[PDB]
DNA sequence: TTGCATAACGATGCAA
DNA sequence: TTGCATCGTTATGCAA
DNA sequence: TTGCATAACGATGCAA
DNA sequence: TTGCATCGTTATGCAA
DNA sequence: TTGCATAACGATGCAA
DNA sequence: TTGCATCGTTATGCAA
């Protein structure tokens, strides 16, 4: 559940990493994050945004661009409720669990969250390995994930 | 007719102990109804049979479960892979043989993950890359065909 | 007076007026003689590329043809951009049915085939990037023969 | 070479991580961390483990499984004897080298075998990096993999 | 004197002459009596296995057919690579139209369809590995069917 | 631009690392990393290297192969000037940015690199794991490819 | 316990 | 939709 | 602001 | 190449 | 040494 | 299975 504006955000930030046909795929993609929202309301986001629905000679149907931290910590915690398996830590890294093949999903949402203590982090398949800025440890880092779980 | 000996069948296999297709024929015939193992395999295939044991059980019986699931192993593969379709498949599209799965950047391969553990009989394979699953479907199943089957799951 | 004509009538009349629909395009063409329905302008307007334009809190859009200039901050070279790293990494192509498949230099296949789907081809299906090839899935009736040849000339 | 019991932890483990179709091929995965036994053998151990071919209504042929550290070494220290190239290390981190490709397939044998001064593993194509346990260090586990090779 | 006889008569006159070319190989099978284009050879040579070869700063090679034994340290056993990894990790295969798809045990895929590629089979257009799946594309007018009997083979 | 022999070590890499079926296809994987020479240069470095085009019985039409540092170092500081977004670090870690898919790209070209200081080098998506060799930090890393850059 | 050889069982292309 | 014929898959008697 | 119901608008398979 | 018929996609009047 | 233009060489769809 | 005709691929004479 997110406001006007939180959700426009949002909605920026998919169209510059996804390809979005229409609005009910745009609505989908929010969806997933736990966004609900209708057809008409993202007609009036996408209206407000200035989104155009973009194509080049023999270009087809077009996709939707807006031309020109995120919070976004809500959207992590949400995974992290869902995809977090397990905490651990060395020195200065986090290691997390996640089931198999979540990890990119789980990683790209902590990339987005742009927490300040982060900086970077690594997904292979089932791990993710989180790099903890100095000089906060990797077991501090897995102490917040595992609050924020 | 078919959904009738089905019924027949549905009964036969929760009051008796039937170990074999051939079994399950020769009680059906004794009941009248007369059938080869070439159509009990069918019936049993849609009805989805299994034929259960525990540990040291030998050769299994026939049950068909009630939409209450099998002893402790989750048929509901197929229950994940509709509630992770339910979440992640923004949308489809097909050519040929191939139906193309469209997910939220990053999350293709814990969805294709989901629908190979389902192992659906029309399903050859399934390639995730980062946010685009193909899935070659099974002649003569069309790419279309099994598009529309994830649809309908979205 | 053919279609090539026609949609010079267009780029005119839109470059001129403000046009918000097909069929508000079509009874414009009519005063000026000529007798077209919705179809065929959705496949003109497809052609010439045109695009429904606003800005923020901007309504339902007009439409406007580009002249190689680009849209506003919008950059259309999606396509621009594709073409660049087809020519810097496109290594060879070839073809079975409906697929292409592209070969780059190791490890690039992914840069690659994101900037072949960020430019949206109306023939593409999807692409799968592995390490050094990709496999682009034609749009029937496009065959992966023609889709190959279309990245070729790019190359 | 492993036992019965050996065998059939391995073949529990197998079935999880696989959509396991016939008898052949469960053999063909154990033959792939070198146990070779024939079909007949496999049938026994199915039916001691209670594992059941499964599948839905309309739902095909069916998969198996049995239903509800790993040791596990073994198969590592074979991959390793075949996929290792090379090991380095600095601070808690142990690097490995195999050939192209081979990384997840050595590291995911890593995982299972889940050593006590492992924290996890990420493999990239020809690399992976070890998270070494504090206070061990990543030289030692270096050391450890080179003894085990 | 039909094909298996013309190749003997050629793996003859390889191992015995210095033949830098196919034409050249035609003339000489010419003089034993024998009449073949320069299609034939090449159809022949691509049967025998047939390599150009030459040294550093060798110029121009000349035709050897090697006798199982391999050329000089260049491993022709990209073959014998992928025939042992398949026999390694190949766990099942299966098809679809044009495709081939090849289960291994999860994680191996990679390693595998990157010595598939190595043996740069004719029959191949590429592959795409994904974690314990590998998609094979068929040449045409090989099918996915054949391509997957002929990975079985090695398995 | 670079000189004969520089040219040539590089196609022995890249003979290595892919299947080259024509000198045409050779050409583009060198203007790849931005060395142009025409097909004729081409077949002059193949015949002073010893390059034949091997197939084995039934085996086509056959791929280049030469039987039996790299520097390197300028592919690498080509790509970084191409694909690198923003450094960071932390202990020994340098954390790379690059844009997306663009990754195992410039990580390959690290590698290939072989620097003194790096111990290896981990890929996912649009970062980079960079482990600098004790005593060298990530920090001098990170300032190592801003340099570079 | 295990392999072998083989029997019992189940699945499926084809034609009706 | 079914049966036939057949083939792939799984179970099991005996030797070791 | 939002959802709903529905109207307005655009795209496309087919047949000519 | 176009129009027809139709369907998918997007915009918007009203109740809350 | 390199590029260019072009010659020599090899591969392949098609029809017989 | 082959030859024809042709095309893609590789080698090389000359100018710079
Ligand atoms: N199926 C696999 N790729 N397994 C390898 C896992 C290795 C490591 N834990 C990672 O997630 O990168
Ligand atoms: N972050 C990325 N790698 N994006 C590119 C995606 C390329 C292609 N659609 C695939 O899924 O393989
Ligand atoms: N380094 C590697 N993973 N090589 C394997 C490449 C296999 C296949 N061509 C792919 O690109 O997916
Ligand atoms: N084919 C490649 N992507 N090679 C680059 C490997 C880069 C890095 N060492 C990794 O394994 O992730
Ligand atoms: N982590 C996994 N087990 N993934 C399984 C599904 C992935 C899909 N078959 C692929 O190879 O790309
Ligand atoms: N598109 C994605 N898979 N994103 C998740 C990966 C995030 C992480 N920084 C990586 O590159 O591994």
């Amino acid at each position: 559940a997110a406001n006007r504006a939180g959700r426009q955000a949002r909605i920026v930030a998919i169209l510059s990493s996804a390809q979005v046909r229409s609005q009910n795929e745009l609505a989908a993609l929010l969806a997933a994050e736990g966004i609900e929202v209708t057809q008409a309301t993202l007609s009036r986001d996408l209206e407000e945004l200035g989104a155009v629905k973009l194509r080049g000679a023999d270009g087809g149907t077009g996709i939707y661009v807006v031309p020109e931290v995120s919070g976004g910590t809500d959207r992590m915690a949400r995974l992290l409720g869902e995809l977090l398996v397990s905490t651990d830590d060395s020195g200065n890294l986090a290691v997390l669990r996640t089931p198999p093949g979540a990890a990119h999903y789980l990683a790209s949402a902590i990339d987005r969250a742009a927490l300040p203590q982060v900086v970077g982090t690594i997904a292979g398949d089932d791990t993710i390995l989180v790099v903890a800025r100095e000089p906060t440890t990797g077991a501090q880092l897995a102490g917040m994930f595992e609050n924020l779980r």
